[PDB]
C-alpha cells in the first residue's frame, strides 16, 4: 500500500536515500484528520493535539519513559560529569524517541521504489549533527552541521551562488553567510547554522557554478537540495 | 524557577555520566485521563478517536516519504543495510522511521532542572545498555536481537532456580525469563542477552536476579535483584 521512492548514492558501498518530497506539519496533519473523518470538529482536533503535549512534555519532564502507538521517549543526559556536577554549558537534557509499534506495523506495508542511481555527480549524500551525532538531517541551530555529498564546493560570481535555508512553514529564505561555511570541499561542507532559525523542516540547498572535478566554472549555477529539521538554539 | 525535575545518579561511564532515576512508564490510557484530568472540557472519547486519527495521519505520511513535524518529534523513513545489485533485497535491507525531539520538548527541557543524586548508594546496578541491532543507547531494544547490559556485579550466578534475566510486561504484569543459554557475555560490569522473538512491542521491566557477591567472595545464601526499564520493539521482519 505505501511507497517510499529511493536513490541509489554512494557511503565504497551504494545506499538507499529517501527522494526529496514534502514535509507536514500539525496544520496539514489537522487537515488530514478532517478530510479523513470529517465528522471530527478541526478546533476540537486542534485542542487535543495541544493538550496531549502538554501531558507527554510534562511525563517525560518529571522522568517517565513515555508509550504511544507513533514512539516511545524518555529524557536522556548529554555530555560527561564534570566535577560530580552539572554544568549548564557542557551538560543537557535531550529526549531519546524510538519508533512505536504502529509505525514497525505500518513499515510492513511499504514498499521501496528505488529510482536508481541521480542522473548528475552533484547531490547531498548524508549529513550529520555535530551537537547531537544524528545522521537523519536533523540539526541544532547556531552549531556546526557537515553535509557530504558530491561536487559541493559553493563557487561562482553569479548571486544566487551559496547555501540556503527555506522554510516549510513560512516559505521564507535564509541565506547562511558565505564565512560560515567553514569547510568548503567538492565531497564535504561544514556549515555554522544560524541561531535565530525557528523550530522546523527546512529545504537545505547548496547552489553552485564549480564543475564536477577539474576545469573551469559553470557559465550558469546549479542546485541540490536535501529536507532538513531544524532544532532551536540551546 | 524551572516547574520540571529530573534525577539523576552519577554512574561509572575512567570518567563519570548522568543516569535518570525514571519515575514509571505511561501509555496511551494514562495519557488519555491526565488530558481530561487538565481540561475537564474535553470528551475523553473524542480524544481516544483523535489519537487514532493523528497516528493513521502521521503513519500515512511517513510511509509514503514525507517527513513529519508535530511539536513533540520530527520523523522520517530511513534505511538499512548495503544496494546488492542496485535493487531493494527484503532479506538484508530494511525501512525505520528516525524521530528526534520537536519544539514542545526544546521548550519544556528549559523549564526543567537536573536534581543529581550522586553516586548509586549500591554497587549492584544497571548503568547503560546498548541494542545491537539500532545501536539505540536509551534501553530500547529489537526482540530476537542481542541486548548489551553495563553495570556493577551484574554476573549471573548461583543455584537458586530464580537467579537469571526476567522481563516483566507493563501492560499486562506477565514475566518471561530468559534462558540462562541466552545470556552469551557474562561478565560483572556487562551482560549480553539474546532477548526472544515472542515478545511483544511495549515496556517492561528488565531484572537481573542473581547471588554473584561484590568483587572477590563466596556465592550469596539468598539471591539480589536490580532492575531498568526497556522498551521493547517487535522482531524484525
Amino acid at each position: 500500500k505505501n511507497v517510499l521512492k529511493a536513490w541509489l548514492v554512494d557511503n565504497t558501498d551504494k545506499i538507499f536515500q529517501l527522494e526529496t518530497t514534502r514535509s507536514i506539519d500539525k496544520e496539514i496533519i489537522l487537515d488530514r484528520m478532517v478530510a479523513k473523518n470529517p465528522g471530527v470538529r478541526r478546533e476540537t482536533m486542534a485542542l487535543g493535539i495541544e493538550l496531549m503535549e502538554e501531558v507527554v512534555a510534562e511525563a517525560l519532564m518529571n522522568g517517565e519513559s513515555v508509550n504511544t502507538g507513533l514512539f516511545r521517549g524518555v529524557a536522556q543526559f548529554r555530555g560527561v560529569a564534570k566535577q560530580n556536577a552539572w554544568d549548564a554549558a557542557t551538560n543537557s537534557i535531550y529526549v531519546s524517541l524510538t519508533q512505536g509499534k504502529a509505525l514497525r506495523e505500518a513499515i510492513k506495508d511499504t514498499r521501496v521504489d528505488v529510482l536508481g542511481e541521480r542522473p548528475t555527480k552533484f547531490y547531498i549524500g548524508s549529513g550529520q549533527d555535530a551537537t547531537t551525532r544524528a545522521t537523519d538531517f536533523s540539526a541544532t541551530a547556531g552549531r556546526n552541521f557537515t553535509l557530504f555529498g558530491k561536487n559541493l564546493t559553493v563557487a561562482g560570481t553569479d548571486p544566487s551562488v551559496g547555501v540556503t535555508l527555506a522554510s516549510a512553514a513560512t516559505g521564507t529564505v535564509t541565506k547562511i553567510d558565505n564565512d560560515m561555511i567553514v569547510l568548503n570541499e567538492p565531497s564535504r561542507l561544514i556549515i555554522l547554522l544560524p541561531a535565530s532559525l525557528e523550530d522546523g523542516e527546512y529545504m537545505l540547498t547548496v547552489t553552485t557554478q564549480y564543475r564536477g572535478g577539474g576545469g573551469a566554472l559553470l557559465k550558469t549555477p546549479r542546485s541540490t537540495s536535501h529536507t532538513i529539521y531544524i532544532g532551536g538554539a540551546p
